[PDB]
């Protein structure tokens, strides 16, 4: 009888969570941002480590009592150094957001220019996509002449291509900016050679841990420069936070430990083969890809040429079993609470087991989907056809660990 | 249990487990400290952690929300239950992303705070008098001078009632927003144990782990529509992203104890504790801030002492009672040696302590303090406290 206090605590609570964990058995995931954590990592979660309030750094606490919080954080810092073969980690931060935040605070000052890209405590500017895809890195490069930035940030939600890092950092060198990487998308094929490494070309890069990494959510940064690492680490604390969570800290360190396994890039390596695969059908099955393929986790599909909207394509697959999102293309006719494109990704499809052959098997049913969107009765036939396939791939027995 | 933990990282699973051998032997005193129900942490490890729910119930960015929103909205009504409130927003991942979320609604960068002591905005402080309590009409002048744009109150080692009504007046002279940050007392506030920032403040925060003993992260409350959507807009995507959804449920799990009858009687047990404590300690002649308390801390003060602040906390965490050094009004050394001691009744409260137990350990903190160079007596008691807190043991495992 698992969990069975809360159960009869708080029914409610209880019923709910259950009912999210058979919506993520019984669909296909295939949100690109989301993942699957390790048992392991949720195991540790629910413990007594949310009791400890750890305020400060390893060996450098507010508080007495942290000898073994300070243990648990030393080896998430040491494990984070190893996986990014980086000199300096902080593992604090409560998520991507407030991991973005303390880095701005502790490169550049309020109301600093920052470049970044798109697909008031700081000025802000953008680079975008061209019409095939792709980042011309000339255009940033003439954008960032112009702007003159302090910083320029790279790493992208719906970007299908590899960031080219080098190309950045050129630019950034012509005018003396710094290069922050938010890999935050692509972390886990990074530290499995699946995706080429931001450092040395960033002067920092932070990253969150759930995502692509499996971890808990969650933000980390890394640097190798010792200057820009106390920077970091006094923008993240007393700067931005306060006591981290220790219950996630713990969490972080159990899911790099999987990251540094040979298993890792197994599954690295996977996720873009089936990436590959769902590419390929889709456009063997003659719709448009956004940049014509991918080079990562994801592909982004796109209507211009087509009857349907983003957002009815979304909806579509939702209603057979599918979950997805809509999101603009280069190009875009429609408002962006419509759009004419949709955001499809692997990871978490990978995480549950699926090879290439169930790629194939889902990718081709997408394709039936968007070949007949408005057709009901095909969304609910897929929907127990996908529901039947997921039955062979469960990852998890229960809800709570 | 947690099997599969201890077979593929040994070295977490033991770590995780000394702390909890650490919690259950020791005695926590510090006042921010306390215990999270079993039920609480339940519902934190668990596949919630896998949903990206950005945005807020009802109005996503993803579809495949339908259970989170329902798990959101459950937070926020019994939020606003517990605080009787009309608006509360649950995604706060801390008490300093919820600030700042408040801040980002209310005010403008560069614009001034005026908030207690002991880049983005300009900061301003009102303090504490040697009789250890605010003066109102200090603050209110140093408020006139500075006119700053939001008033905060709300601070983590006041041991007194906190003039909500006095504040939102000054607030008013000089056009400001109040903003309570109730953080260290929101679960006195919530059983009716100290009066509630509501209507006085604009909008109130809190975080849901020290004295509601809830799950980590912070809440904000308003009864103002238009400043609710600023708050909303604030969280996201102005200060954050996706909120942490196994950490949301958790805060609903903790608001359904907070509603119940058993928190009431928890909640007077905290502040009777801590009368206890705050009588024994001046019956042994040691002096605290504003001579006893209101709530559920007191802060002894050594100026009249040979010994510091992080003398006595040295000394007490020897005897295996954990405190923390803190500054005081009239204080004359350094604020990273400090003349002070915090001290807290949350923590040992939760775990069962009553009248008689905080007898004894104030006793015994009267006893080391009164020789606070003597080693073996810190064993001793150490040793004395160990077989107390054996008896008061609130968790069977570290992992739930």
């Amino acid at each position: 009888s698992n969990a069975m206090s809360l159960e009869m605590f708080d029914k409610e609570i209880f019923d709910l969570t259950n009912k999210e964990l058979e919506r993520q058995c019984e669909g296909l995931e295939m949100i690109a941002s989301e993942n699957f954590t390790l048992p392991e990592v949720m195991e540790v979660m629910g413990s007594i480590l949310t009791n400890k309030y750890a305020e400060g750094y390893p060996g450098k606490r507010y508080y007495g009592g942290c000898e073994f919080v300070d243990e648990i954080e030393t080896l998430a810092i040491e494990r984070c150094k190893k996986l990014f073969n980086c000199k300096f980690a902080n593992v604090q931060p409560n998520s991507g957001s407030q991991a973005n935040q303390g880095v701005y605070a502790a490169l550049i000052n309020p109301g600093d220019k920052i470049l970044g890209m798109d697909l008031k405590m700081y000025e802000s500017c953008f680079y975008g996509v061209e019409l095939d895809g792709r980042i011309d890195y000339e255009k940033v490069r003439e954008i960032a002449k112009k702007e003159k930035p302090k910083l320029i940030v790279c790493g992208a939600s719906a970007y299908a291509r590899v960031i080219d890092f080098a190309k950045f950092r050129e630019i950034a060198d012509e005018i003396g900016a710094y290069l922050f990487a938010d890999i935050a998308h692509i972390a886990g094929l990074v530290v499995a050679g699946e995706h080429p490494s931001p450092f040395p070309y960033a002067h920092v890069v932070s990253s969150t841990t759930h995502k692509t990494l499996r971890g808990p959510r969650g933000g980390i940064i890394m640097t190798n420069d010792e200057e820009l690492a106390k920077k970091i680490n006094s923008a993240i604390f007393p700067g931005i936070q306060g006591g981290p969570l220790m219950h996630v800290i713990a969490a972080k360190a159990v899911g790099f430990k999987f990251n540094l396994s040979d298993e890792w890039k197994v599954y690295a390596k996977q996720v873009r083969t089936n990436a590959q695969v769902l590419a390929n059908v889709l456009m063997d099955r003659k719709f448009k890809l956004v940049s014509d393929g991918t080079d990562n986790h994801l592909v982004l599909m796109s209507f211009l040429d087509r009857e349907f909207s983003g957002k009815d394509a979304d909806l579509a697959l939702g209603n057979a079993g599918i979950t997805a999102n809509k999101n603009t293309v280069p190009g875009e006719i429609r408002s962006p609470f419509i759009t004419s494109g949709l955001r499809l990704g692997t990871p978490a499809l990978t995480a549950r087991g699926f090879k290439e052959k169930e790629m194939e098997i889902v990718s081709n049913y997408i394709a039936d989907i968007l070949d007949d969107v408005n057709n009901e009765k095909l969304q609910e036939n897929i929907k127990q056809e996908l529901k039947k396939l997921a039955s062979n791939f469960i990852i998890y027995e229960r809800a709570m660990f």
